[PDB]
């Protein structure tokens, strides 16, 4: 449902700030920016792993369907 991706990320990575856009308005492929203190000192691969973990396998095709940008807070 709408908002579920954001909800799952925030539940799984407490303190994260999330900005989700639905590419093409298609309800299928998305792009997300996730900013979290837990990301500081982690590589982008490690940060992305945390986001995949938070989705708990609920989003089929997540490798391509959730394009990610992650960072620690500024
Ligand atoms: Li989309
Ligand atoms: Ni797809």
């Amino acid at each position: 449902a709408p908002g579920d991706i954001e909800d799952m990320i925030k539940a799984g990575i407490p303190g994260a700030r999330v900005t989700i856009r639905d590419l093409a308005g298609d309800g299928d492929h998305y792009a997300a920016e996730v900013v979290a203190e837990a990301f500081r000192g982690k590589t982008r691969v490690q940060q992305h792993q945390m986001v995949y973990n938070a989705l708990k396998g609920n989003m089929g095709g997540i490798l391509h369907a959730l394009a990610l940008q992650t960072s620690a807070p500024e």
